[PDB]
């Protein structure tokens, strides 16, 4: 019936992205995309915790997919008989059926096509939300990831200037509610269906134990940080399906920031700190100006530091003293410092 | 003094709202509204936990006021004598007095006649306020709702376009702090005094028990879903007098979102979800594409499924394949399928 | 190696702010400021609760630095010998080595001068981050404050229009985390090392004890109220280093809000109540129309009443009846009034 060419897409695990165009000069096609869903143990946090997680594709956050405006987006959703639970997906990026999840429903051993055109331009949750109470458990379990719809021409300013990365990470951020003992230790399962009523109390409760970027603590520091280099434009993809976060880029700002999520919206610029709604992913583009180590946060500095949620990038390249220096290393105070004269002593 | 026509309004239960003109040619009138301040036990959950309310006219939220840039807004505020508590009103659309707080406290037997001039364009809070701790006390017990305050030439898009709604909707958020006994159990009380050192223990700690739309559990789901058609432009009014929400309607999109519900500033286009500040409305168009059953959240998931806040849109009207199909139903997964291949095994 | 003219600011305690021009014609010049490092007992409500503080210039907030686009910002940090930690500074306004914390850290005896370009306009938040845990606990203790890099022809409407305001004070918000004992009152300590253990826990739970301007409950109530006259224009700076809050001005508006707080986006007009999320710096102007007392309050009700939230302005002024009016004084309710007709009975 559509007749458009089909372009299958092959997707690769966050916080890379796989290959595609910004502008295009293509027309519309049918993208076509496979998501396996798997229930499986995972390691949360540096301290080796596990919880019974629920993905597509094997990861926290799943992968992003990428398409262009007035695209079909053809989505095989896939619930290996090794599952216990039905799953289904809810792009926020569709028009009808709660986004999708009214018509893809399946259980364990059965596979659905859906297909959606991409009318909305901008970073889109999808999740899973089979129903009810299963809608939460499924998407803090981690069954969440997001779709870019980009516009043919690519990104822009809101002032008819082109922007263009030079490169792209996906961040999901999963909040996570990790029952623990009487003792205050974080308790495991054979199953997520043993995990769900202790779960569910936690949940209640509206406040994580864990909060994490690419599905634990410490996924993206030391070996696993973000690579960069002094010039490159850096689109950084945020998402979070169930709660707020408020991204911050450490000795950097966000240039060009959609917050809210959608190019049909002239980017924010020079932010210091955005925000992502529960519910939605936003972008930011940032062009480096210094080397070194940088954090990428949310910050309520206490989920950076104690609750997961910090990711870094190593950019390589070279100081600029001009933006910033250190005009006196530590040194003792004067002896002849005056500092009992001062105004709030 | 004033000398303008006066034109009395009848108000309406939320979720409706009283009939009113977007576009105008009128001249600024004095609209007259009364409020009733009703303290009464009411039934908030499906379960049937009951708690004390304390409501504008009956309901929570209170009613919506529509009124129109520079009218004069004259409210009767009535405390009956059967109300324990003294009362009164702030409006956020109002300049002066803690917005009309200091000028109607009024004890049980008493009323009070406010005006204020309605200067500034969008939907905004009204609630009660009386002093100090009693203002949360009071607030969420349920004594908040909204006014819109429409440009006479109705809504625009900020780009020189005339936005109309055929339907309005007003989505008055609650969260609710309601008492456990040792067991876990909701506490039931004889009358909100009894009720008020329990409860704020429970405020004290910032977490709801409930987030409820139109005062409960399942207010606006199976027989009181909202309706509406394919091809119809809602608008849906979204209030939070004390506390943050993230609205997102499944399967739809904000068209045209005013997060922070200020009709001078432009909407912001096709939103997945957008944003209310606690002590703020904001307002969304969106013209209906499919039909079905719509779920509208706070897409903080768990408030969502398992505190309360879900709505239901049952919309009448033609699928249109083109937007969204199932390509393929569910069936088993091809025994020649070669998933355990798949990069993320 | 820089040669520009050298400009010496004595920092003033919040919410003061240190003399400076709006609009200027001087060049860039390297603007002077010192910041010392105060650990400190402080009252932080009004029940005469304590906690080991750690601050800027002895202030909670730290004190406000104003600057211009192009200048370059030359901190001296000093960490006087008889403080117990290490501390640092991000500039979140600043470019490069975490925003200055990988060049500024400084055990007690020590100082250290951070240059920083100011190259991004807005109110930013500054704040201290040694590193892992030690940063969301230096920063709940009391370690940020805020710079304000103004254009060099100041503020702007983002419609071609100049704004000036009269006054400008500076609102720090802070979330704080009191242990409590099995009683449920509040422990002292001797020093913040012996609370630190008992505080991580507090925090981890994300739930404040206590949510203050100015560094305590009530510090810009009484006495403290900001003052402002009818028809002045305020700038109102409100920042929070690590959790979210939706400022309001009870009575008033935010004539003109950047909520994200940078000066390169328009900003947005007659907001009832705004967000600043945590880890940011946000800016509001109004123009008083009516004098009178004002509650400015994050709009969380529970915390603005109940957790210390809460400052006032007091307004000198001739009251304009025809923004509001009391039309009728508090009288019983008309014997003859038919209340009980009303269709919410
Ligand atoms: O906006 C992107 C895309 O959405 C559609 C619906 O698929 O339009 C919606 O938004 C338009 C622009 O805001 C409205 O004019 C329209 O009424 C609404 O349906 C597409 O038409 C559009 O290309
Ligand atoms: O958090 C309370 C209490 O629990 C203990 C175990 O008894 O540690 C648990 O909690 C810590 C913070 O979440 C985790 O680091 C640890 O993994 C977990 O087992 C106590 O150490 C702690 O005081
Ligand atoms: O903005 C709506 C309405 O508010 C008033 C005050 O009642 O103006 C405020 O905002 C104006 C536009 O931002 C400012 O120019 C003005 O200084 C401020 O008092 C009305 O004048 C206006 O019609
Ligand atoms: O929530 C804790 C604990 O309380 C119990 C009663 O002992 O149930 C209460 O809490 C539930 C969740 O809020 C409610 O569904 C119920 O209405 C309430 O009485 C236990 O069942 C639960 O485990
Ligand atoms: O935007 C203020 C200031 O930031 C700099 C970097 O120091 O520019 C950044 O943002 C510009 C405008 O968005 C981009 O064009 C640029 O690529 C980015 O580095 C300065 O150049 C600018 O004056
Ligand atoms: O808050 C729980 C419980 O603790 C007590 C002391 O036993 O009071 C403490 O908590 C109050 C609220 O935070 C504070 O006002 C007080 O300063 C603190 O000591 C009880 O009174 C209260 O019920
Ligand atoms: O600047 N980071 O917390
Ligand atoms: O798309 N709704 O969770
Ligand atoms: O209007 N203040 O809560
Ligand atoms: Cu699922
Ligand atoms: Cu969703
Ligand atoms: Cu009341
Ligand atoms: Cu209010
Ligand atoms: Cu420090
Ligand atoms: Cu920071």
């Amino acid at each position: 019936d559509l007749k458009l060419p089909r372009q299958r897409v092959d997707l690769v695990a966050p916080p890379f992205v796989h290959v595609h165009e910004q502008a295009t000069k293509q027309g519309p096609k049918i993208m076509e995309f496979k998501l396996v869903v798997q229930e499986k143990k995972m390691v949360i946090d540096e301290k080796g915790t596990t919880f019974q997680a629920m993905t597509f594709n094997g990861s926290m956050p799943g992968p992003l997919m990428v398409v262009h405006e007035g695209d079909y987006v053809e989505v095989t959703l896939v619930n290996p008989a090794t599952n216990t639970m039905p799953h289904n997906i809810d792009f926020h990026s569709a028009t009808g059926a709660l986004g999708g999840g009214a018509l893809t429903l399946i259980n364990p051993g059965e596979q659905v096509v859906l297909r959606w055109k991409a009318t909305r331009t901008g970073v889109f949750v999808y999740h899973c939300a089979p129903g009810g109470p299963m809608i939460p458990w499924h998407v803090v379990s981690g069954m969440n990831g997001a779709v870019m719809v980009l516009p043919r021409d690519g990104l822009n300013d809101g002032h008819g200037h082109s922007l263009r990365y030079d490169r792209i990470y996906y961040i999901g951020e999963q909040d996570l509610y990790v029952p623990r003992d009487e003792k205050g230790n974080f308790k495991s399962y054979d199953s997520p269906g043993e995990a769900y009523s202790d779960t569910e109390e936690v949940m209640r409760k509206l406040t994580p134990t864990h909060v994490v970027f690419n599905g634990k603590a410490g996924a993206l520091t030391g070996k696993n940080a973000l690579n960069a280099n002094v010039g490159e434009n850096v689109l950084i993809v945020h998402s979070q399906a169930n709660r707020d976060s408020r991204p911050h880029l450490i000795g950097g700002h966000g240039d060009y920031v959609w917050e809210t999520g959608k190019f049909s919206n002239a980017p924010e610029t020079g932010l210091e700190t955005w925000f992502i709604r529960g519910g939605s992913a936003g972008a930011a583009l940032y062009k480096f100006l210094q080397p070194g180590i940088y954090a990428y946060v949310t910050h309520n500095l206490i989920e950076a530091a104690n609750l997961g949620a910090t990711a870094h990038f190593k950019v390589e390249g070279k100081w600029n003293d001009d933006l910033m220096t250190q005009v006196k290393a530590p040194a003792d105070i004067p002896t002849g410092s005056t500092n009992e004269n001062l105004y709030f002593q």
